[PDB]
RNA sequence: AAAUUGAAGAGUUUGAUCAUGGCUCAGAUUGAACGCUGGCGGCAGGCCUAACACAUGCAAGUCGAACGGUAACAGGAAGCAG
């Protein structure tokens, strides 16, 4: 039911009196392929434990995205820390034209066609955060009409 | 009718981190050259350097329906003779 993807595993270190203690971090995303997506970040002495923790957090941190037939509603910009991302809808058959970190998020969320670009820092943790922020801030015609007190036809008419 | 269907990142500074920042790579292209190799065909392309110097052959003639003419050769006309 839920598609899970491991985006990056990194080895970090802290120094103690006897020397360096290594550990691992895992960044993952989960999604239902129908507008729900979440990301998890886990730390452990071992890679499988870190990955399991990340999946556990991702399953709990899901948000909702208003998709339009497997594409975005409109161009969106997202930002987190040094990472800036830009995404726009594309015609059917275009595919996911995006870098790896954005691609995992978009694919588990269920975006099938999109043109994307990452500016600034391409650190995967912050790129994932910026991508999810843009998707969560995307608007749909229903929301726009409701908030403006108009009808969907008046929003998208002549 | 149709003739703007369009946008990917990665490595490297630290014990580790986030940022900044340069360097490096994956693409496409060429009047190309070199190394190894090499079956056929079609279409195109071929001194980018010395606007350096050039053997030899050819790259601008034609008109006798403008004209005086006859160097040929081809007849016509006169004579002679194997
Ligand atoms: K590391
Ligand atoms: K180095
Ligand atoms: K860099
Ligand atoms: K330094
Ligand atoms: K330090
Ligand atoms: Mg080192
Ligand atoms: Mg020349
Ligand atoms: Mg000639």
């Amino acid at each position: 039911e839920l598609q899970e993807k491991l985006i990056a595993v990194n080895r970090v270190s802290k120094t103690v009196k006897g020397g360096r203690i290594f550990s691992f971090t895992a960044l993952t995303v989960v999604g239902d392929g129908n507008g729900r997506v979440g990301f998890g970040y886990g730390k452990a002495r071992e890679v499988p434990a870190a990955i399991q923790k990340a999946m556990e957090k991702a399953r709990r941190n899901m948000i909702n995205v208003a998709l339009n037939n497997g594409t975005l509603q409109h161009p969106v910009k997202g930002v987190h820390t040094g990472s800036r991302v830009f995404m726009q809808p594309a015609s059917e058959g275009t595919g996911i034209i995006a870098g790896g970190a954005m691609r995992a998020v978009l694919e588990v969320a269920g975006v099938h066609n999109v043109l994307a670009k990452a500016y600034g820092s391409t650190n995967p943790i912050n790129v994932v955060r910026a991508t999810i922020d843009g998707l969560e801030n995307m608007n749909s015609p229903e929301m726009v009409a409701a908030k403006r007190g108009k009808s969907v036809e008046e929003i998208l008419g002549k």
